[PDB]
C-alpha cells in the first residue's frame, strides 16, 4: 500500500518503492529512514546519542541530544545545529526561529503551491502535511511531502505564514533538504556551458559544502537544478541513487555538505542569493517543489525514474505522448536576411523532402534586422513578410506544413518604440546605465503593468493568427536589480519575476493548449522542470554539431525524457564548431532527439535533398520508438571515450545508434551489448536480416565494424518476431 | 671523481651523477646503492638480516642469510632466491648454478660484446670486472659494468665461459638486473602497435610480474627495450626515474617483479623465449649491452639523459651532430607505379621546393611490380627506371638532389629468382608449410651464406652506384623456426639471425660510412638502440597523419634523439586514418621531427607548391634547433589531452609548436608556458615583434589562440636579444 500513514509518533511517506519516515521527537522532526520501503518500522539505523563536543542542547541538563548531530528535514540556524539552514526568517531583532511541530493533516489528490509549477495528474497522490510553528515568533512553517502510487518519486514544498502583528522576512527557504547516515558517497551533477549544456560531472563526497548555483534569474546554460547522491561505485546497471530536483526555473541552490562527524546533507531550492521576502501581517510564501527520486538500479534507473515521472505528472498530458512533428527553422539557414519569397521556396522545399511544421524565426517583428534592436515590438514586419502574417500563414497550410513562430516576449532593445514609450519597465537600477547583453535588455516581469501587456499583445498574436507551433526564447540574464520602491521589493524582485513569467506562460499555454510551445535559451540556458511544466520540448543547445551534440545529448536526456529533447541537422562546416561532419552522422545524431532541420535547403544538391528525405522517411518510423519507448545508454561520450550509442526499446522495435568520434587504427573492433531484450526473444537485424536470441545480443554483442575516418555512425534495426 | 673504485669489500661504479655499490659479501654480490654519488658508503640502507619465513640458507645454522632476502646484481634459481632469475645454466644433469666471485679487474677505455652493437666515444670510461665462478660446474660467469664521465649511465653485459669438459646450454642470461629497496614505484613504458608505435605507458607497480617483451625475433612495434622505474608521484619536472633499456633489436624482455616483501626486482636482456645457447667446452657466450640511465629532474631529465647519452655514445659520430636531408620519398606518391619519367617530374618538383634529397622506395628491382614477389633478387628493372640505376642517379644528382634507396635484404619472396634458386635460405621447418606475412618470407641470416651473400650483393650496389642514402626495410616478423641441424641449433637460430644482422650492417655502414643509412620495420617495427648503433634516423611509422602522429613522436623521441626521428608530410585525406588535416599542421607536426615529404608534388596545386617551399624554407632555418637542440614537452598528447605543445631551445633560438585536435566552443584559452628559459633573459617573438623577459614566458606563459576548427595548430619563435 502506497500514499501516507501516521502511527504514534512516525509519519510514513509512500511512493512506489521510495519511503521517508519521519519521527516526532517532541516537537522535532527526525529523518529516520528516506530509501526502499519499509512497513512496521523500528528504528534499527536511529541516531546514536551521546555527548558530541561543540554540539549544544536545548536543555541544560541532556548533552546528548542535539540538532547538530540529528538527522532531520529542514535545517535552523541558532538552535545548535552548525550545518547550512533551509529556513531562516528575521523577525524583531533576530533570525532565530524555532518551529515545533505541532499538527499532522493528510490530503487526497491534487495540491502544490499556487503560482509555481508543480505536478499533475494527482488522483492517486496522497499530502502530509506537518504544521509547524514557532509560538513566540507567531510564525507557522508547513511542510507538504506527496506519494505518487507509480513513481519512486516524493514531492515536497513548505508554506511559511506569518500570524504576528509585524513585518517578517525571509531569508532562506529551500523546497527539500535530507540528513543522510555517514558513508561513502558520490554525487552527480549536470553542469557545463552555453554550446555545452548539461555536461554530467561525477566526483566524491569531500568534507566540506560542495554547491551549483545560479544567480542569473534563469537556472542558466552552466547548472541544471538537480544532483543525484550516489551509493559510492555505482554503475549505469547497479546501486543507490537519490535524485532531488527543482520545479524553478529562476536562481536556485543544490548543495551537499560533509560535516565534523562525516554526516551528509543535501538541500535544494530557491538560491539565498539576490533573495528576501517580506511578509506582512497574515502573508504567506510558499516554495516551488522539490523532487526526490530514489532507484537501486544504477543512473539509467535513476534515468528511468526521473524520465517517467516528467513524462506522466510534469509534461502537458496533451503533448507527453505525441509525436512531435520534424520542423524546419530557417533560423541557421538565412538569419535575418530572409523575405517573403525565400521563406517559401524553403517551405516548398521542406514540403518536398516530408518535413512537417515550418517555424519562422527572428527577425519578423519591428525593424528586427539585426539583434540590436526591436525586442519588445511584436508588431508584424509586413514589409519583410510581404503581406500580412495571416497571409504568410495562409501560403504555408496550403503547402501542407503547419506553422511556427519565434517570440523573446521578456526582453526589450533600447532601440525599440517599447522602450520609448515605457523605458522604466526595463530590469535597472536609478542612476546606474544599463548592462547590455547581446544589446538588449530585460523586461522587468515583477511589474504587473508588464505581465499584463505581455498577456494582452501575445493573446492578440495567437488568437488572431492560425500558429500551431512557439519557440519562446530568453537570450540574456540579469543585472542591475534596482527596480524596487524599497530594497526589500528589490531583492524579492527576481522571484516575482519568475512569477510573473509562470503567470504569463501558464496563462498563454492553458489558452492555446492546441499550440506546441517550445522553450529556448540561447539553447539550453533554461532547460528545467519550470519551464517543462508548460513547454513540452525545448532547444538543447545552439551548437548543432553532430559531435558537440554528444555530450550535449547524453546531459539534456539524462533526467528529462528524449521527447523534450530538440536537436536539428544543420549545414557543415559546422557554424558553431568549424568542423565537416558526414550529413549521415549528423542525421543519426539529431535521431537521438526530437528531431528538425535547420539549413537552407535551397542551397542543397539534389543528393543532398534525396538523403534528407530519406532520412525524414527513416525518422516518420524510428519517432515512436525514439520518443515513446525506453531508452539505454550503451556508451557514454564523455571526455576520455572515443564512441556513443544509445539504444531505445519500444515493443517489439529495439534500435542501437552508434558513433565513433575520431577515426583508429591497428584497435580491435568494439563489442557492443544491447540491454532490457528476452534471452528468448527472437530479434531481426533490417541490414543483414539474421535472426539474433535477446541472449546473444545482450551477452555476446555486436562487433563494431567502420571504415577509416572521423566522425563515422550507423545504426542497428531490430525487429522482434 | 668518475671511473670504479675498489675499497675493502666495495666497488664502486662512478658515472657522473650516478653510482653503483656493489659489496663482495663471502662470493654473493649484494646491491648496496644504485642512484645519486655517495662516496665513502656506510651502509645507512643495508638489508636487516633477519628470519624470513621459507627463506632458506646456503648454510644450516644461520637462518638470517638469504639469497631469497638479499638485494642483488644477478639472479640464480635454485640457491633460496625464489625471485625470477637472470642466468641459468644447464650442465649434466642440472640447471643450477652456483657462481662465486673470485676476483675483480678494471678496464679503462673501450670494451663490448663482440658482435653486438655497444657504446662508442670510450676513452673517459671505466669498466668494473666481476669475476664469478661455478666451480663444480666448472663455469665462469663475468660482469662488466662501465662508468660515462659525461652521462648519468652506466652499461652493463657479461659473459659467460664454459671451461668444463662437456657441452653447456645457457637457458637465461638478461644483460641487467637490479633489486630495489621496497616502496611505491611506478613504471613508464613504451609500447602500443603499427601505426600507433611507442605509446607512452604508466602504472603503479603492484604485487606479481608485470612485463613486455618480444617473440618476433624484432623488437617489435608494441613494445620498445626499455623499462623506466619511477618514485610514486614522478612528473616531468620532478622525481627519480632509472631507465633500463637495451642495445638489441631481437628478442628481448623487460619485467619488474614485486614479491612477497614488496621489494622489487627489474631486468632486461634476451627473451627465454626462443633462446637457448650450446657452448661446447672452451666456447663463451656475451650478452648484449643493457644500460642504466638515471634523472632526478622527472620524465624530461630522464628523456634528456637518454637523449644525450644516445647522442654521444651509441648514434654514429658521423651522424648525431650533422643535420640531416629533407627529403622527398615516392612511396605514398606512387606506390609500385612508377616509371623514369614520373620520377624525374617528381624530382623536378622537389627541387624547386628545396628539398634537398630524392628517395626512391620500394619497386626498383626484380620483377617487383607488386608486393607479391621479387624480394631477394636486388637486380635493377632497368625497363622501370628507363636505363640504368647510374643513368637515373646522375640525373638527380645534375637536378641538384642527394639520391637515396630502398633495400630490404633480410626478406625472399616465394616468387622470386633467389627463392628458385636458394628455398633453404629461408626460414622454416622441414615438413611444413610456410607461414607468409606480406606474402613474403624471412631469410635465415643465421646461415653464414646468407650473410656472405647479402654482403657481396649490396656491397656491390653501393660501390657501383653514387647512392647517398638508404632505407633499409623490414616488413614481417619471424615464424616457423626449424633451420638446425639439431633442436638447440633451432634455439640458437634467433640469435644467431640477429648477430648476422649486426656484422652485415656493421660491415656495410663502416665500409660506407658517407652515406646515410635510415632504418625501418614497417615504420617503427625495430626502433630500438640496436638499430640505432649503426642507422642514425628511422622511419618512426607508417601513419604520417598529423595527429595520429601526436602519440607517436611523444614516444618516439621519449628516449630517443629528435634527430632520429622521421617524419614526413603526406596527402591527404590521409592514407592510414581516412582524415584531413591543413597543410599547415602536417607541415608543423612533421617539424617537430627529422623533416621530409612523402606525396604527389606533381599533382599539387601552384598554392599547395608555395606552401610547401615555405615550409622549406622555414626547417632550414629551424633545423639546427629541432635538429641539435634541447627539448621540452609542454603539453603531453595522450589519452586525455586534446592538445599537444613541444618547445626547443638552441642558443639564441627558442621555438614551441602548439596543436589542438578537436575544436571547442566557450571554454577559456590554454595558458602554455615555456621552460628553461633565463629569466632575466629578453625574448623577441617573432610574429608580433613584441619582447618578453624568460620570466614571462616561464611564468605566465601564452594564452593560446585559435580560430574554430579541428586539427589547427601554431608555432612561436623567439629570438634571446
Ligand atoms: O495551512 C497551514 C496554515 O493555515 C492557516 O492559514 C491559511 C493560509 O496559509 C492560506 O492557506 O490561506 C488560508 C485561507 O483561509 C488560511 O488562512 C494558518 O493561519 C497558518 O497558521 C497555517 O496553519
Ligand atoms: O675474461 C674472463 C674469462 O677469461 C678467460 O677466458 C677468455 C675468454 O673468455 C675469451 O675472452 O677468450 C680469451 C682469449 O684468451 C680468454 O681465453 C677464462 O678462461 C674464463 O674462465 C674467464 O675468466
Ligand atoms: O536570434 C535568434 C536566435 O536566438 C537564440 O540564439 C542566439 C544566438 O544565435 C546568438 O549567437 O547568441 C545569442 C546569445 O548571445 C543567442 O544564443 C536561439 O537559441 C537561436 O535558436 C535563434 O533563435
Ligand atoms: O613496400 C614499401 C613500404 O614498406 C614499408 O611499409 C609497408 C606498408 O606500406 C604496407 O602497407 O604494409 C607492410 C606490412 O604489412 C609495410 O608496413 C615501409 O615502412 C614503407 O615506408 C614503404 O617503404
Amino acid at each position: 500500500h502506497m500514499g501516507v500513514r501516521i502511527e504514534n509518533n512516525l509519519f510514513y511517506v509512500e511512493s512506489k518503492n521510495l519511503s521517508l519516515i519521519i519521527e516526532n521527537r517532541n516537537g522535532y522532526l527526525l529523518l529516520k529512514h528516506l530509501g526502499k520501503t519499509i512497513k512496521n518500522y523500528k528504528g534499527s539505523n536511529s541516531v546514536y546519542e551521546r555527548d558530541h563536543a561543540f554540539s549544544g542542547n536545548p536543555t541544560a541538563t541532556n548533552r546528548t541530544f542535539s540538532l547538530d548531530t540529528q538527522r532531520q528535514i529542514f535545517g535552523q540556524h541558532g538552535l545548535g545545529d552548525f550545518r547550512k539552514p533551509t529556513i531562516q526568517v528575521q523577525h524583531s531583532v533576530t533570525e532565530v526561529t524555532d518551529f515545533r511541530f505541532v499538527e499532522a493533516k493528510i490530503l487526497k489528490g491534487q495540491n502544490g503551491p499556487q503560482g509555481l509549477p508543480s505536478p499533475h495528474s494527482m488522483d492517486d497522490t496522497e499530502t502530509l502535511v506537518l504544521m509547524l510553528e514557532d509560538s513566540k515568533a507567531q510564525l507557522s512553517l508547513t511542510l507538504y511531502y506527496t506519494t505518487f502510487n507509480n513513481d519512486a518519486t516524493i514531492a515536497s514544498y513548505s508554506k511559511l505564514d506569518n500570524n504576528s502583528n509585524q513585518e517578517v522576512v525571509i531569508h532562506k527557504d529551500f523546497s527539500f533538504m535530507a540528513d543522510f547516515p555517514a558513508a561513502d558517497y558520490e554525487i552527480v551533477t549536470l553542469q557545463g556551458a552555453y554550446a555545452r549544456e548539461k555536461t554530467v560531472r561525477r566526483q566524491q563526497v569531500e568534507q566540506g559544502i560542495f554547491s551549483i548555483s545560479s544567480n542569473r534569474g534563469a537556472s542558466g546554460h552552466a547548472q541544471t537544478p538537480a544532483l543525484l547522491l550516489c551509493e559510492q561505485g555505482v554503475t549505469e546497471d547497479a546501486g543507490n541513487v537519490f535524485a532531488i530536483q527543482l520545479m524553478y526555473s529562476g536562481n536556485f541552490e543544490a548543495f551537499v555538505q560533509k560535516n565534523q562527524l562525516n554526516e551528509v546533507r543535501v538541500a535544494i531550492g530557491i538560491n539565498p542569493e539576490n533573495f528576501s521576502w517580506k511578509l506582512a501581517p497574515e502573508e504567506y510564501f510558499e516554495t516551488p517543489v522539490a523532487l526526490v527520486t530514489h532507484s537501486d538500479q544504477g543512473l539509467t534507473g535513476i534515468s528511468h525514474e526521473s524520465q517517467n515521472f516528467v513524462l506522466k505528472h510534469i509534461m502537458l498530458s496533451e503533448f507527453s505522448k505525441k509525436e512531435r512533428p520534424i520542423l524546419i527553422n530557417n533560423w541557421e539557414a538565412t538569419y535575418f536576411d530572409f523575405q517573403r519569397e525565400k521563406l517559401l521556396e524553403l517551405a516548398d522545399e521542406a514540403k518536398k523532402v516530408g518535413i512537417e511544421l515550418f517555424v519562422l524565426d527572428d527577425g519578423w517583428f519591428g525593424n528586427r534586422f539585426d539583434d540590436n534592436r526591436a525586442l519588445g515590438d511584436w508588431v508584424v514586419n509586413e514589409e519583410k513578410l510581404g503581406g500580412s502574417l495571416e497571409s504568410l500563414i495562409s501560403a504555408i497550410h496550403e503547402r501542407g506544413l503547419q506553422f511556427g513562430l519565434w517570440l523573446e516576449p521578456e526582453m526589450i532593445s533600447v532601440d525599440s518604440d517599447l522602450y520609448r514609450q515605457h523605458p522604466d519597465w526595463a530590469i535597472q537600477v536609478p542612476g546606474y546605465e544599463h548592462t547590455y547583453s547581446r544589446n538588449q535588455l530585460v523586461l522587468n516581469l515583477a511589474n504587473p503593468q508588464v505581465v499584463e501587456y505581455l498577456k494582452s499583445v501575445l493573446d492578440q498574436l495567437l488568437f488572431y493568427h492560425d500558429i500551431d507551433y512557439i519557440k519562446w526564447n530568453m537570450n540574456r540574464n540579469i543585472t542591475k536589480l534596482g527596480n524596487g520602491l524599497t530594497y526589500l521589493e528589490t531583492q524579492m524582485q527576481s522571484h516575482q519575476y519568475m512569477l510573473g513569467l509562470y503567470e504569463l506562460v501558464s496563462y498563454l499555454t492553458e489558452k492555446h493548449s492546441h499550440i506546441l510551445f517550445e522553450s529556448c535559451s540561447g539553447g539550453g540556458g533554461r532547460n528545467d522542470l519550470g519551464m517543462m511544466r508548460y513547454f513540452p520540448q525545448v532547444w538543447a543547445s545552439d551548437n548543432t554539431d553532430a559531435i558537440a551534440r554528444l555530450p550535449i545529448q547524453y546531459g539534456s536526456s539524462y533526467l528529462y525524457p528524449t521527447i523534450s529533447m530538440g536537436a536539428h541537422v544543420s549545414a557543415v562546416p559546422n557554424h558553431q564548431m568549424g568542423r565537416m561532419t558526414p550529413l549521415e552522422t549528423r542525421g543519426l545524431v539529431a535521431m537521438m532527439g526530437n528531431l528538425g532541420y535547420e539549413l537552407d535547403l535551397t542551397n542543397l544538391s539534389d543528393e543532398e535533398k534525396a538523403t534528407i528525405a530519406n532520412q525524414v522517411n527513416l525518422y516518420k518510423e524510428l519517432r515512436p520508438v525514439v520518443q515513446l519507448g525506453q531508452q539505454y545508454r550503451l556508451i557514454n561520450p564523455d571526455t576520455v571515450s572515443n564512441e556513443a550509442a544509445v539504444q531505445f526499446n519500444y515493443g517489439n522495435q529495439t534500435i542501437v545508434t552508434y558513433v565513433r568520434v575520431l577515426s583508429v587504427v591497428e584497435t580491435m573492433e568494439t563489442t557492443l551489448k544491447l540491454k532490457d531484450l528476452d534471452e528468448e526473444g527472437l530479434y531481426k537485424l533490417q541490414e543483414n536480416g539474421e535472426v539474433y536470441s535477446g541472449a546473444e545480443l545482450m551477452y555476446a554483442g555486436l562487433t563494431v565494424i567502420l571504415s577509416q575516418g572521423d566522425f563515422l555512425s550507423r545504426q542497428y534495426i531490430f525487429r522482434k518476431l
